[PDB]
């Protein structure tokens, strides 16, 4: 699809069999999503954005779909306020900023 | 452009007649600036992301220059750890996400 940015840029993701609302996010390097069970082992994270710091749970190699296309990678797990779908997974999914 | 998303979208902007570096953040629903002066009236504003809130002053009606492009709209000006350009004035700009 071809998204304008007169709203939000919200798609319906997929991860862990549930359907959840997520924001595409030019300026996130990683995708962080709220509190929620994933398997596997997690790594230490500590991310920054405005106002400050968040510990986050870091997950790889997790599946997840987003609005319909399929990925496969590295899902931060914490305290964000929305979730987030960053480049890591937008690149998988072949998005690109065109003006 | 079509810009990819392999590194962060980083452009130069003009802005109260300084060159600064800035995001093009889709993810962001205002346009936020460290701290610099601008001319005319503002009003204070708290903005919230990934690590809770900031202060910042709102100043309308501001004309920017974005990868070339001029628009004009609303800039909040504070200490956000990154400058971000967000939907306010990348719809000014005709940027669209595409994937
Ligand atoms: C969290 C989003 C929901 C909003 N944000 C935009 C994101 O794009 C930020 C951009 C950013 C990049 C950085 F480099 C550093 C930063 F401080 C900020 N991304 C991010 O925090 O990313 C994090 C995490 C992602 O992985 C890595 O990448 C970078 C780091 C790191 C860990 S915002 O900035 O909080 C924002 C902007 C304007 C605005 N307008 C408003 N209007 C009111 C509602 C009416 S509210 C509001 C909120
Ligand atoms: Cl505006
Ligand atoms: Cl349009
Ligand atoms: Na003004």
């Amino acid at each position: 699809p071809q998204i304008t940015l007169w709203k939000r840029p919200l798609v319906t993701i997929k991860i862990g069999g549930q359907l959840k609302e997520a924001l595409l996010d030019t300026g996130a390097d990683d995708t962080v999503i709220e509190e929620m069970s994933l398997p596997g082992r997690w790594k230490p994270k500590m991310i920054g954005g405005i106002g400050g710091f968040i510990k986050v749970r870091q997950y790889d190699q997790i599946i997840i779909e987003i609005a319909g296309h399929k990925a496969i990678g590295t899902v931060l797990v914490g305290p964000t306020p929305v979730n987030i779908i960053g480049r890591n997974l937008l690149t998988q999914i072949g998005a690109t900023l065109n003006f």
